[PDB]
Protein backbone atom coordinates (compact mmCIF):
# COMPACT_ATOMS: atom_id res chain seq x y z
CA UNK A 1 0.00 0.00 0.00
CA UNK A 2 1.49 3.79 -0.32
CA UNK A 3 -0.65 7.12 -1.53
CA UNK A 4 -0.75 6.34 -5.22
CA UNK A 5 -2.33 3.09 -4.45
CA UNK A 6 -4.64 4.25 -1.83
CA UNK A 7 -6.25 7.09 -3.80
CA UNK A 8 -5.96 4.60 -6.71
CA UNK A 9 -8.58 2.56 -4.69
CA UNK A 10 -10.74 5.95 -3.48
CA UNK A 11 -10.89 7.58 -6.44
CA UNK A 12 -11.57 4.76 -8.93
CA UNK A 13 -10.30 5.15 -12.93
CA UNK A 14 -12.52 6.17 -15.77
CA UNK A 15 -11.27 7.09 -18.94
CA UNK A 16 -14.05 9.40 -20.09
CA UNK A 17 -15.48 12.56 -18.63
CA UNK A 18 -17.83 11.90 -15.44
CA UNK A 19 -19.54 13.36 -12.75
CA UNK A 20 -17.88 13.26 -9.43
CA UNK A 21 -19.74 12.89 -6.00
CA UNK A 22 -20.22 16.35 -5.70
CA UNK A 23 -21.71 16.35 -8.96
CA UNK A 24 -17.73 18.18 -10.43
CA UNK A 25 -16.41 17.05 -13.97
CA UNK A 26 -14.29 14.47 -13.54
CA UNK A 27 -11.79 12.31 -15.42
CA UNK A 28 -8.72 9.44 -15.22
CA UNK A 29 -8.03 8.99 -11.56
CA UNK A 30 -10.11 11.25 -9.09
CA UNK A 31 -8.62 14.38 -12.17
CA UNK A 32 -11.06 17.31 -10.92
CA UNK A 33 -11.36 19.18 -13.97
CA UNK A 34 -13.64 22.20 -12.48
CA UNK A 35 -16.12 23.47 -10.76
CA UNK A 36 -18.28 24.77 -13.59
CA UNK A 37 -21.69 23.17 -14.63
CA UNK A 38 -20.40 23.23 -18.48
CA UNK A 39 -19.65 20.37 -19.85
CA UNK A 40 -17.67 22.16 -22.83
CA UNK A 41 -15.78 24.20 -19.96
CA UNK A 42 -14.52 20.92 -18.65
CA UNK A 43 -13.66 19.49 -21.75
CA UNK A 44 -11.63 22.57 -22.40
CA UNK A 45 -9.90 22.17 -18.99
CA UNK A 46 -8.96 18.63 -19.97
CA UNK A 47 -7.75 19.36 -23.40
CA UNK A 48 -5.54 22.12 -22.01
CA UNK A 49 -3.93 19.62 -18.67
CA UNK A 50 -3.34 16.87 -21.52
CA UNK A 51 -2.18 18.84 -24.54
CA UNK A 52 -4.21 17.80 -27.23
CA UNK A 53 -7.46 18.06 -28.55
CA UNK A 54 -9.49 15.19 -26.77
CA UNK A 55 -12.81 15.44 -27.01
CA UNK A 56 -13.25 14.04 -23.44
CA UNK A 57 -11.64 11.13 -23.76
CA UNK A 58 -7.86 9.73 -22.48
CA UNK A 59 -5.77 6.92 -22.51
CA UNK A 60 -5.23 5.08 -18.86
CA UNK A 61 -1.54 6.44 -19.41
CA UNK A 62 -2.42 10.13 -19.80
CA UNK A 63 -4.78 9.44 -16.70
CA UNK A 64 -1.83 8.54 -14.51
CA UNK A 65 -0.23 11.02 -15.84
CA UNK A 66 -2.63 13.69 -14.37
CA UNK A 67 -3.13 11.76 -11.37
CA UNK A 68 0.83 11.79 -10.72
CA UNK A 69 0.62 14.98 -10.78
CA UNK A 70 -2.16 15.83 -8.55
CA UNK A 71 -0.42 13.76 -5.63
CA UNK A 72 2.41 15.28 -6.46
CA UNK A 73 0.91 18.94 -5.92
CA UNK A 74 -1.26 17.96 -3.07
CA UNK A 75 1.77 17.05 -0.90
CA UNK A 76 3.09 20.04 -2.70
CA UNK A 77 0.67 22.25 -1.06
CA UNK A 78 0.63 20.59 2.03
CA UNK A 79 4.34 22.11 2.11
CA UNK A 80 3.62 25.34 1.29
CA UNK A 81 0.11 25.66 4.07
CA UNK A 82 1.73 27.24 7.15
CA UNK A 83 -1.29 24.91 8.74
CA UNK A 84 -1.02 21.66 7.20
CA UNK A 85 2.80 21.66 6.72
CA UNK A 86 4.07 21.38 10.70
CA UNK A 87 1.04 18.64 11.00
CA UNK A 88 1.96 16.62 7.88
CA UNK A 89 6.01 16.74 9.17
CA UNK A 90 5.23 15.34 12.50
CA UNK A 91 3.41 11.99 11.29
CA UNK A 92 4.68 8.79 9.95
CA UNK A 93 4.27 7.69 6.30
CA UNK A 94 1.22 5.93 6.61
CA UNK A 95 -0.40 8.83 8.27
CA UNK A 96 1.40 11.01 5.65
CA UNK A 97 -1.22 9.51 3.27
CA UNK A 98 -4.16 9.86 5.12
CA UNK A 99 -3.79 13.61 4.53
CA UNK A 100 -2.40 13.45 1.54
CA UNK A 101 -6.18 11.22 0.59
CA UNK A 102 -7.78 14.52 2.56
CA UNK A 103 -6.34 17.50 1.27
CA UNK A 104 -6.49 15.64 -2.68
CA UNK A 105 -10.52 15.10 -1.54
CA UNK A 106 -11.38 18.08 0.47
CA UNK A 107 -9.24 20.92 -1.22
CA UNK A 108 -6.31 22.33 0.78
CA UNK A 109 -8.41 25.17 1.92
CA UNK A 110 -10.89 22.67 3.73
CA UNK A 111 -8.54 20.31 5.30
CA UNK A 112 -6.14 23.37 6.42
CA UNK A 113 -9.15 24.93 8.41
CA UNK A 114 -10.03 21.59 10.36
CA UNK A 115 -8.20 22.95 13.44
CA UNK A 116 -9.29 21.44 15.60
CA UNK A 117 -9.05 18.03 14.03
CA UNK A 118 -5.33 18.93 13.39
CA UNK A 119 -4.30 19.75 16.65
CA UNK A 120 -5.37 16.04 17.44
CA UNK A 121 -3.30 15.05 14.45
CA UNK A 122 -0.36 16.69 15.93
CA UNK A 123 -0.91 16.04 19.45
CA UNK A 124 -0.79 12.07 18.28
CA UNK A 125 -4.09 11.57 19.93
CA UNK A 126 -5.82 9.22 17.32
CA UNK A 127 -8.82 8.08 18.87
CA UNK A 128 -9.74 11.52 19.54
CA UNK A 129 -8.69 12.83 16.20
CA UNK A 130 -10.65 10.25 14.37
CA UNK A 131 -13.58 11.37 16.28
CA UNK A 132 -13.31 14.73 15.72
CA UNK A 133 -12.90 14.18 11.98
CA UNK A 134 -16.32 12.19 11.31
CA UNK A 135 -17.95 15.29 13.12
CA UNK A 136 -17.72 17.14 9.20
CA UNK A 137 -19.82 17.19 6.02
CA UNK A 138 -16.71 15.11 4.36
CA UNK A 139 -17.77 12.67 6.55
CA UNK A 140 -20.92 12.78 5.76
CA UNK A 141 -20.88 12.90 2.38
CA UNK A 142 -18.42 9.93 1.69
CA UNK A 143 -18.80 8.17 5.04
CA UNK A 144 -17.05 4.81 3.55
CA UNK A 145 -14.10 6.39 1.80
CA UNK A 146 -14.13 8.78 5.55
CA UNK A 147 -14.11 6.08 7.15
CA UNK A 148 -11.17 4.26 5.74
CA UNK A 149 -9.14 7.39 5.77
CA UNK A 150 -9.82 8.31 9.21
CA UNK A 151 -9.01 4.52 10.41
CA UNK A 152 -5.73 4.91 8.47
CA UNK A 153 -4.97 7.87 10.96
CA UNK A 154 -6.64 5.99 13.81
CA UNK A 155 -4.21 2.90 13.16
CA UNK A 156 -1.38 4.25 11.72
CA UNK A 157 -1.97 0.60 9.24
CA UNK A 158 -3.10 0.42 6.11
CA UNK A 159 -5.69 -2.11 7.41
CA UNK A 160 -8.81 -0.03 6.29
CA UNK A 161 -7.39 -0.61 2.24
CA UNK A 162 -6.70 -4.25 3.00
CA UNK A 163 -9.33 -6.30 0.69
CA UNK A 164 -9.31 -3.76 -1.56
CL1 LIG B 1 -3.79 19.87 -14.50
CL1 LIG C 1 -17.81 7.05 0.47
K1 LIG D 1 -13.97 9.50 -8.26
Amino acid sequence: MNIFEMLRIDEGLRLKIYKDTEGYYTIGIGHLLTKSPSLNAAKSELDKAIGRNTNGVITKDEAEKLFNQDVDAAVRGILRNAKLKPVYDSLDAVRRAALINMVFQIGETGVAGFTNSLRMLQQKRWDEAAVNLAKSRWYNQTPNRAKRVITTFRTGTWDAYKNL
